[PDB]
C-alpha cells in the first residue's frame, strides 16, 4: 500500500530537461525529506524512482539516505551504482527493477519486516503506473502556484481540480501558503476514497450543545478557510433581518479574521477576486479623490450605483454631480475635516492628512500607539453618498521592523464586500511597509455588522463546496523609483501566481 | 467506592434556614443537580433534609434514596449507609452522591469525598446552617490534603441571584497527516498559565487571564511614550455576555465607583477632571498636571482640563474647543443622542457609531483617546451588543475598568431604549502589559475567578433618557473579588 509524493506546477507540471521547473524550494525539501524518512526504531522507509529521476538527483545526495532506495530501469544495473560511489556503513544497498510490479514484489519478498512505507517518488513514468495499478492511498501535492516551462507531466487524475479549474482522490489536509525564491506553494494530502475528568463531564453534559465548506479537509491550515467558515457560521447562526436596501440580510456582529503578509498576498482563490479593482480604487483613496468617473473610465464600476442622480438624490444631495461620493473616503484620509466643495476641487493643503502623519510616526517613531487613520467623521455624513464601511486603520510594527495592520469595518458585505476590502487593506499594507523601509506581516480584519444577503445564499453554498488553492504573490515593481506612498502607480504591481476558481455572480444590493 | 458531595452555598458558606433553602428559586441549579446526581446513582441525605423536600419530588426518582435519620420510616448513620451500598446494590449502582450538613461534614472528616460539586450563590443570605470549612475554602470568599478547582463555569442568573458551577477534587488519514504537522510544528522558555489546574474553564474571565498569560508568553518586548516599557500583542479580542450577569472582574477588586462616574462624567461631555479628582476618583489628575500638559505643549490649560476629548466628542463631535467652563450646548454633533434615536426608530441601520477619534482635535486633548469608537447592534429579539475598539490597552491597570465602562453603557443605552443588554464585544488594537506590572500579574494568574456579580438598575421608571442616570441608581449585587493588586500608572 503505496503513498505518492510530488511538487506540481498547476498544469501539473513536474520537471524540465531532466531538471526541477523551479527554483530552489527549501521549504518542500524539508516537508520531502520528513514525509519520506520518519519512523516511529527496527524499519526504514523505501522510496521508489524512476532512472531519470535518479539521474537528476545531484550525486552528494544519492542515494537518498535513510531510505531503501529502488530504481526502476532496464538499463541501469545495481553494480553501475554501487559503482558510482561506495555504499556508506549502515545504509541500504540500492535495488534496480524492471517495474513497478517488480518493485512491489522485491519488496515484500526481501523486505517485509524490513520496510514501513512505501513511497513512489516520480517521475510520470511511476506516477502514472502507480495510479493505474491503484496501489496509491494518499498523495502527498506540493502545489506550485506559478506556472513554469515544463516538459514532464504528473498524469490527469480524478480530483486534479485542486490544482487548476477543468476512485477519486480527495483532499484531507491543506496547509497555509509558504514561499521560497519569489515561488507561492503549499502542501496538500488526498486520499482514495471511492474519574480523573471523567466526573466532570455530567456537568459538560447538560451545559452542551450543518452548512460546512468542503467538510472532508480536516486539516484545514489555509488562511482562507477563515473566510469559508465565516460564511457558514453566518448562514448556521446569524440572525435573518430587515436592511437599508430591501434585500433581506442574515447578520452577525463582532467577526474577526486575519491574514499573514510575510509569504504570500490573501487574494482569495476560491472565487476570482476583481484585482484591477482594488487597485484602482486604493490608488484612488490615496489620491483624496472623489470623483467615481475617474473610476468608472478605467473600468472599475464598483462606485457607479451609489453615485447616480437617483441613488443621489434618495440621500437629499440634489446638488451633487452624477460620480461625487462626496466628503468620503480618501478624502478623509487626505483632508480630514476640510470644508466640501466638489469633486473638481483642488483640497491641497486643507484639513488633517493622516497618511502623511501616519507614514512619518513609522518612519521616525514606530512604537508610538497613535497610527491610526480614519474615514468617520460624523460632521460630514450626510453629505457623503455613502458613509464609509471600513472606517478606521491602526498600524503596528514589531522588534523586527514587521508591520501590521488592522481594518475596523462597520459593515460587511460578506458575498461581494470582504474578499474585496481584505485584499484592499493588505495592499495598503504592503504599500506602507515598503515607504517606511519595513517587511509587511499582517492583516488584521475587525467586523462589525456582518452578513450575507439572501440573494447571494445560493451562490455563496456553491462557493462551501471549493478547496482553496495556494495564494499568489503580490510584487512591487519599480521599488526604487517609489519612495513616497503618492509615487505608487497602476502599473508598479505584478500579481503572481493567481489560480482562482472562477467567478461566482453576485447583485451588489443597490 | 467513590463519594461525591453536591452543594450550593453562598460565599460564607450558608446552605440553609428553617429548615428550607436560604434563596428563591434557582432554576438553573435545579437542572444541574437533576443532571449529576443521575447518569442507578445512590443519593443519601439527613434527615432533616428529606423532610425540607417538598413530597411531590420527595422520592428523588431515578435514583436510589437513602435517609440517614435515626428516628423513620433508612440507615443510622453515614458509615452505615456505604455499607448498604456495597452489600447490596454493589451492581446496578454507579456513583453515589450526598446532597444536609452534618452528613457534608461526617463525609469530610471520615475523608470519604473525592469531588466537591459547588453551586456558588454570588450572594449573601440570612442562614443558620453553614457547609463545613475545608481546606480550599478560598474558592468561595476572601476568608495536608486539599480541594482544587477543576472545573469553573460561566455566570449564571435566577430571580436576581448570580451563581457559578465549580467542581474541586480532593488532590489512517490522521497517520497520513501526521508527519507533516510535526514538521510544521518543530519550529517552534517556561510558559506562565492562568491557574493550570483548571481544565473546564467556562468562566468569561479567563479570556482576560488568557490574554494576560499570552501576552507575556509570545509578546515582544518593547519601548513605549512613558519610558516604562511594555511586552505587547497587536489585534485582541475579548467578549462579554450580559443577560445574566455582569462582567466586573473578579480576580482582582475592580474600583466600581470610579467606573460609573466617569462614565456619566463623559456622558454629560464634561473635561474638567477635577469634577472626577472631587468625587474621589482621581484617575485622569497624572494626565492633567501642569508639568503634563505643558509636555502636551499646552501651557494655556488649565489643570485639569482634558481638553475636547472623550465626552466632548460624544456629545459635540467637531465644535471649537474654548476650554472647560464654556458651555458647549447645541454645538456639533450629538452622536450619543443620534445613535439612541437611530435604536428607537429604525434598529436594523447599520451606522450606528459613537467615535471620540477627531484628528483635527488630537493635538488639544492632554490624552489621544484609547477607546475610540464604539458600534450597537440590535438582533430579531430585541436583543442589544455592543462593540468598543480601543487602540491602546493597558492590560493590568486599564482593561479590566474599560470593559466595566462600556459593559456598562450598554446596559444604560438597552434600557433608555427598551432593549436587553446581550453582549460587549472588545476589540484591541495595541495590546500591552507594563513591565512594572509583571509580577503583580502573575500573582493575579494564581487566583480562581469567582462569579459575576450582576448590575441592576434602580429607579428604572424615572429613567427616560440617557442623561437621566445619576451616580445613585445602580447596584453591584453579589460581588465577592480577590483583593485590589497595587499597579503603578504609566504617565
Ligand atoms: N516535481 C517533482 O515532484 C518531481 C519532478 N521530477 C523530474 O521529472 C522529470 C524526470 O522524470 P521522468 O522524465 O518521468 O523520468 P523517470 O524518473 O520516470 O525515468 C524514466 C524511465 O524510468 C524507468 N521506467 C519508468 N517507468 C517505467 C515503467 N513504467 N516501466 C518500466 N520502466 C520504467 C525507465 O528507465 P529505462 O529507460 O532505464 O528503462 C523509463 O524510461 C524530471 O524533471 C525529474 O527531475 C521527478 C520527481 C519528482
Ligand atoms: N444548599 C444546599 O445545597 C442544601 C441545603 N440544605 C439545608 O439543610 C438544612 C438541613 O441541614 P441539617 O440541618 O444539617 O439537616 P440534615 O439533613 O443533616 O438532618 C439532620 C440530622 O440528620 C441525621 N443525622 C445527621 N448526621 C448524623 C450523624 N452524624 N449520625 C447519625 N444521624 C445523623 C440526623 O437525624 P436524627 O435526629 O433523626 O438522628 C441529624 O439530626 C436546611 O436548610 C436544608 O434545606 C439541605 C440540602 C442541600
Ligand atoms: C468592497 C468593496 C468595494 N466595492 C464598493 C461597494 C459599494 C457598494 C456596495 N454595496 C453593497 N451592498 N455591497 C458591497 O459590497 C458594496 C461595495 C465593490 C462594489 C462592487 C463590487 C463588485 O460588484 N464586484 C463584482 C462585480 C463587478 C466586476 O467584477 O466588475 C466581482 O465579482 O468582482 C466589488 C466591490
Ligand atoms: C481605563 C481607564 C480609566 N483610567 C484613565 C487612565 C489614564 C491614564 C492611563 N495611563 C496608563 N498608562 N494606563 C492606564 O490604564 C491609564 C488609564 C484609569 C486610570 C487609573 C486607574 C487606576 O486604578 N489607577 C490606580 C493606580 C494609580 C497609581 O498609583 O499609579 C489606583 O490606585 O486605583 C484606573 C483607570
Ligand atoms: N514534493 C516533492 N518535492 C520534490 O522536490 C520532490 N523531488 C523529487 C525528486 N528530486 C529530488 C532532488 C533532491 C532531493 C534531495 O536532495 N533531498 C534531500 C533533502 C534534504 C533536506 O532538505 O532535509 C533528502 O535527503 O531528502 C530530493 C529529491 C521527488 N519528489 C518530490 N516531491
Ligand atoms: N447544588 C445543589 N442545589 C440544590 O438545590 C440542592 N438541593 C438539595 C436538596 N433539596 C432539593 C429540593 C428539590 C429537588 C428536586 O426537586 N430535584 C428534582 C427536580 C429538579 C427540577 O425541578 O428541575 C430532580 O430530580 O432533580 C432536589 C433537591 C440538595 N443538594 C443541592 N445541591
Ligand atoms: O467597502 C465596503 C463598502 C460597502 N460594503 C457593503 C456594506 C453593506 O452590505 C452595504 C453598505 O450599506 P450600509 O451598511 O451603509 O447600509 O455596504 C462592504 O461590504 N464593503
Ligand atoms: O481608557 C484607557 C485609557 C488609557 N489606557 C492606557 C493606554 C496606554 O497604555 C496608555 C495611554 O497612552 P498612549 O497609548 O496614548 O501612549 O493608556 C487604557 O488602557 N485605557
Amino acid at each position: 500500500p503505496v503513498c505518492l509524493v510530488v511538487a506540481m506546477t498547476p498544469k501539473r507540471g513536474i520537471g524540465i530537461n531532466n531538471g526541477l521547473p523551479w527554483p530552489h524550494l527549501t521549504t518542500d525539501f524539508k516537508h520531502f525529506s520528513r514525509v519520506t524518512k520518519t519512523t516511529p526504531a527496527s524499519r526504514f522507509n523505501a522510496v521508489v524512482m524512476g532512472r531519470k529521476t535518479w539521474e537528476s538527483m545531484p550525486r552528494k545526495f544519492r542515494p537518498l539516505v535513510d531510505r531503501l532506495n529502488i530504481v526502476v530501469s532496464s538499463s541501469l544495473k545495481e553494480e553501475d551504482i554501487a559503482a558510482e560511489k561506495p555504499q556508506a556503513e549502515g545504509q541500504q544497498r540500492v535495488r534496480v527493477c524492471a517495474s513497478l510490479p517488480a518493485a512491489l514484489s522485491l519488496l515484500e519478498e526481501e523486505y517485509k519486516d524490513s520496510v514501513d512505507q512505501i513511497f513512489v517518488v516520480g517521475g510520470a513514468g511511476l506516477y502514472e503506473a502507480a495510479l493505474s495499478l491503484g496501489v496509491a492511498s494518499h498523495l502527498y501535492i506540493t502545489r506550485v502556484a506559478r506556472e513554469f516551462p515544463c516538459d514532464v507531466f504528473f498524469p490527469a487524475f480524478p480530483g486534479d481540480d485542486i490544482l487548476s479549474n477543468k476512485a477519486t482522490y480527495r483532499p484531507i489536509f491543506i496547509s497555509k501558503t509558504f514561499s521560497d525564491n519569489g515561488v507561492p506553494y503549499d502542501f496538500v494530502v488526498l486520499e482514495k476514497r471511492r474519574s480523573s475528568a471523567a466526573a466532570i463531564a455530567p456537568v459538560l453534559a447538560w451545559m452542551d450543545e450543518l452548512i460546512r465548506a468542503v467538510p472532508h479537509v480536516h486539516f484545514r491550515g489555509h488562511e482562507e478557510f477563515q473566510y469559508l467558515d465565516l460564511i457558514a457560521d453566518i448562514i448556521n447562526n446569524g440572525r435573518t433581518m430587515d436592511d437599508r436596501t430591501g434585500v433581506g440580510v442574515i447578520s452577525k456582529f463582532g467577526c474577526t479574521m486575519r491574514y499573514s503578509l510575510d509569504q504570500a498576498f490573501p487574494l482569495l482563490t476560491t472565487k476570482r477576486v476583481f484585482w484591477k479593482g482594488v487597485l484602482e480604487e486604493l490608488l484612488w483613496f490615496i489620491r483624496g479623490d472623489t470623483n467615481a468617473n475617474h473610476l468608472s473610465e478605467k473600468g472599475v464600476k464598483i462606485w457607479d450605483k451609489n453615485v447616480t442622480r437617483e441613488f443621489l438624490d434618495s440621500r437629499n444631495l440634489p446638488h451633487r454631480e452624477v460620480g461625487d461620493i462626496g466628503p468620503g473616503y480618501g478624502f478623509q484620509w487626505r483632508h480630514f475635516g476640510a470644508a466640501y466643495k466638489d469633486m473638481h476641487t483642488d483640497y491641497t493643503g486643507q484639513g488633517v492628512d493622516q497618511l502623511k502623519n501616519v507614514i512619518q510616526m513609522l518612519r521616525t517613531n514606530p512604537t508610538d500607539r497613535r497610527m491610526l487613520m480614519t474615514a468617520w467623521n460624523p460632521a460630514a455624513l450626510d453629505e457623503m453618498a455613502l458613509p464609509p464601511c471600513h472606517l478606521l486603520c491602526q498600524f503596528y510594527v514589531n522588534d523586527q521592523k514587521e508591520l501590521s495592520c488592522i481594518m475596523y469595518q462597520r459593515s460587511c458585505d460578506v458575498g461581494l464586500g470582504v474578499p474585496f476590502n481584505i485584499a484592499s487593506y493588505s495592499l495598503l499594507t504592503l504599500m506602507v511597509a515598503h515607504v517606511c523601509n519595513l517587511k509587511p506581516k499582517e492583516f488584521i480584519h475587525f467586523m462589525g455588522n456582518t452578513h450575507v444577503y439572501t440573494n447571494h445564499v445560493e451562490a455563496l453554498k456553491e462557493q462551501l463546496r471549493r478547496e482553496p488553492r495556494p495564494f499568489p504573490i503580490v510584487n512591487i515593481l519599480n521599488k526604487e523609483r517609489i519612495k513616497e506612498i503618492d509615487d505608487f502607480t497602476a502599473e508598479d504591481f505584478e500579481v503572481v501566481g493567481y489560480v482562482p476558481h472562477g467567478r461566482i455572480q453576485m447583485e451588489m444590493a443597490v
